[PDB]
């Protein structure tokens, strides 16, 4: 009557996401004896980064900490969560969360459990200075998050998992990379980064997901306990605020220079990101993308 769920991380273990994950797992275990436990199996060494989505779908493992950008091979819609412009607490209340889960269930045999990273905008990082919002001539590491936007900026893109980024930079295979504001020091990337472009765009999605049959097999007691603890994890998303501010300062102190544009240019830059971001989602999955777009913003925010 105690269930043990096996969880893998699609992100490197020395990263902030795993560092946030591990204490939460420890709490789940300490407070769930006789009910529910989580066995953390480790990171990309356990199941490759881009295959963790498939492992969850087919029940090779029960759970993952992952971003939908890493499992577009399960469903193209997986990458759409970068486009949320309300936090997950508000998603649970306005229909966005439910809609995400229903798509995850139907298209990926996966239950969408919780979002444990938000308020972490993405940025371009590079070693080649720019004064315009154009990446012409630059070779930029990406995942699906940045593909549509970086190509619109005329970048030559190359896909790698997070674990390969340092190597690509050291060997000069790329001039830069996409990543959130936070976390570039974890794998020592600051050593090979000279600039961050502002402003940020989209919002990093890192979430817990679960094999759907496994989820349905939980008893009410186990599910309710899991749910209680998932809400605890999300409640700590206020952390991402300080983290973004601190990481921003850390970059300045380590000699990384911020590239800035004027108000009009910055505004257009972000609008372009979302404009091409949504166009891409609409091309891949028109019905779902339209449903999400409606629920991913609040009216009173639209103008601002
Ligand atoms: O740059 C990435 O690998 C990426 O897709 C991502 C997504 C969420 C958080 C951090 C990175």
């Amino acid at each position: 009557q105690e269930v043990t769920l096996r969880l893998v991380s699609a992100f490197p273990e020395n990263g902030i996401y795993v560092q946030r994950l591990l204490p939460w797992i420890a709490k789940v275990n300490a407070e769930g004896k006789g009910v529910l436990q989580i066995n953390f199996l480790g990171g990309p060494k356990a199941i490759p980064t881009f295959e963790a989505g498939n492992a969850v779908k087919t029940g090779v493992v029960d759970m993952a900490m992952n971003t939908g950008a890493f499992y577009t091979n399960v469903m193209p819609e997986a990458d759409f969560l970068k486009l949320t412009q309300i936090p997950v607490a508000e998603q649970r209340k306005n229909g966005a969360f439910d809609a995400i889960n229903k798509v995850w269930n139907e298209k990926g045999n996966t239950q969408y459990l919780a979002r444990m990273v938000e308020n972490q905008p993405f940025h371009i990082y590079t070693n080649k200075k720019i004064d315009k919002p154009d990446l012409s001539g630059q070779k930029i590491r990406i995942s699906p998050v940045y593909r549509d936007f970086f190509q619109a900026l005329n970048a030559n893109v190359v896909t790698t998992p997070p674990g390969e980024v340092y190597t690509a930079l050291e060997r000069g295979v790329v001039d830069g990379y996409g990543w959130p504001i936070g976390g570039i020091f974890d794998l020592n990337w600051q050593e090979k980064t000279k600039f961050r472009v502002d402003p940020g765009f989209y919002d990093a999605e890192v979430s817990l997901t679960m094999n759907l049959p496994a989820y349905k097999k939980l008893t009410d007691a186990q599910r309710n306990y899991l749910q209680k603890q998932l809400l605890v994890l999300e409640a700590e998303n206020t952390f991402w605020t300080r983290y973004g501010n601190v990481e921003t300062a850390r970059q300045e102190t380590a000699g990384i220079q911020t590239i800035k544009f004027d108000a009009a240019t910055s505004k257009a830059f972000r609008e372009k990101a979302y404009e091409v971001g949504w166009a891409g989602a609409m091309k891949q999955s028109p019905e779902v993308a339209a449903r999400f777009k409606t629920l991913f913003s609040k009216a009173e925010n639209l103008y601002f």
